[PDB]
């Protein structure tokens, strides 16, 4: 069928292994060919750094526009010129002088939540902190009450989740776990839109309701799809960005170590993370006319797939592409896109992720919990994984 290349699987991830740490496997596609067609999938696959960045760089030759004839009305999906009229309302509140007022307050909920645990011998990073950090901050920067986080995790994460495999019933069981997600969560911002609607208050749904766009207010799906896409973006990626973090520091603890003992050296540290360990691994457009990129023809319409995950790796931009550096002067990654769709969460992420981190190497040396089976996220453009015990030393 025509279906969405970014939710199925390559055939070269095969065992949960793999899942877990697909780096070397994106290498060897980028060596062999850095530009192939998957007929499994029906997409082309870009690995280098380059040729991702110029697909990024180019909105007018490769369109975001992949909606699955799903239920997606945000920005993520857009194109020039609306695009640019629905941004340059929310451009502003993303900042970073925006959001340094947050920084005591996100300090609080990470203190908050590792109190949850200081008596606790083991537990899970991304149940007890991980995971609730980031949903807290985008729910009050949202305006929305979300006291009941676990429900909201588990339909956010619905959102994002993708097939097992190429194949027909792996589809349906996806589509029906994200109808699931859409059910409850367009309901939800649905009910607090009209609440806002009759009694507007202090908050990002209530300006969405009041701006004006070429003299008329936003539409109903328009509003609902800021809700929904900074809902999922601000809590699904940001909590792997604070997990990945952890894995990492537990697998090398000569970097946990020297980082605790360098706190400046905070800041590098989720660039690398981000870097070693993206979050988001793939992003995907829509060839909007031919494109030759090599001798590769890419025809109007077909689906193209950029792994961000290859183009942090790749050699000929980056020295060490496979070491987690602490110390790298420069580090361009792709792990929050490029261009007119940059992640527009990119200063809130990084402050999180800044204090996260900080909090728990003050908080002392950790360990993993070994013997642990990872069971990696059900989604091939999202790299992290459900559950990750660690314990204070
Ligand atoms: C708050 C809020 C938020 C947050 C926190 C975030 C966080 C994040 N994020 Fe973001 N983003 C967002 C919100 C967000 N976000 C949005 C809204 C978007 C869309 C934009 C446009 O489209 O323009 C993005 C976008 C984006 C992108 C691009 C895509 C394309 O190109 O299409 C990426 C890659 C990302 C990633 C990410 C990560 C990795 C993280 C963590 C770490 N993001
Ligand atoms: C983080 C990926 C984008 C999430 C917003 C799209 C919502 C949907 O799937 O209907
Ligand atoms: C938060 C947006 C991530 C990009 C997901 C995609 O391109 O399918």
């Amino acid at each position: 069928e025509n279906r969405y290349a970014n939710l199925i699987p390559m055939q070269e991830i095969k065992s949960v292994e793999q899942q877990l740490y697909p780096f070397d496997i994106y290498n060897s596609l980028r060596q062999e060919a850095p530009i192939r067609y998957d007929e499994s999938r029906n997409c082309w696959d870009v690995f280098d750094y380059e040729t991702v960045k110029y697909i990024l760089k180019n909105p007018s030759l490769f369109s975001s526009k992949r909606a699955m004839e799903e239920r997606q009305e945000s920005i993520l999906m857009m194109d020039p010129p609306k695009h640019t009229k629905l941004r340059n309302l929310v451009n502003k509140a993303f900042t970073p002088r925006a959001i340094q007022h947050l920084e005591g307050h996100i300090e609080e909920i990470a203190d908050y939540l590792l109190d949850e645990v200081s008596s606790k011998e083991k537990f899970d990073i991304v149940e007890d902190f991980a995971g609730p950090l980031p949903i807290i901050v985008i729910a009050e920067l949202l305006g929305v009450p979300i006291q009941d986080r676990a429900l909201f995790k588990k339909y956010s994460d619905d959102l994002v989740s993708g097939a097992e495999n190429n194949s027909d019933e792996a589809f349906a069981k996806m589509m029906q776990k994200r109808n699931e997600g859409v059910i409850f969560l367009q309901g939800y911002f649905k009910e607090i839109i009209a609440e806002r609607q009759q009694n507007k208050q202090e908050d990002l749904i209530s300006l969405l309701l009041e701006a004006e766009i070429d003299g008329e207010h936003l539409t109903e799906e328009e509003v609902l799809g800021f809700c929904i896409l900074l809902l999922v973006a601000g809590n699904e990626t940001t909590t792997n960005l604070i997990t990945n973090g952890v894995r990492y520091m537990t697998e090398d603890v000569d970097v946990q170590n020297e980082v605790r003992r360098d706190i400046s050296l905070v800041p590098n540290l989720v660039e690398e993370t981000l870097r070693y360990y993206p979050p988001i691994q793939a992003i995907g457009r829509i060839a909007a006319e031919d494109v030759e990129l090599g001798e590769c023809k890419i025809k109007r319409g077909q689906q193209v797939i950029s792994w961000a995950a290859s183009a942090n790796r790749d050699s000929a931009k980056f020295e060490w592409p496979d070491t987690f550096v602490v110390h790298r002067k420069t580090n361009p990654h792709v792990s929050f896109g490029f261009g007119i769709h940059f992640c527009l969460g990119a200063p809130l992420a990084r402050m999180e992720g800044k204090i996260a981190f900080t909090k728990l190497l003050e908080k002392g040396g950790f360990s993993k919990v070994q013997n642990q089976s990872l069971k990696p996220i059900d989604s091939p453009f999202v790299f992290g994984v459900k559950k990750y015990e660690i314990a204070f030393n």
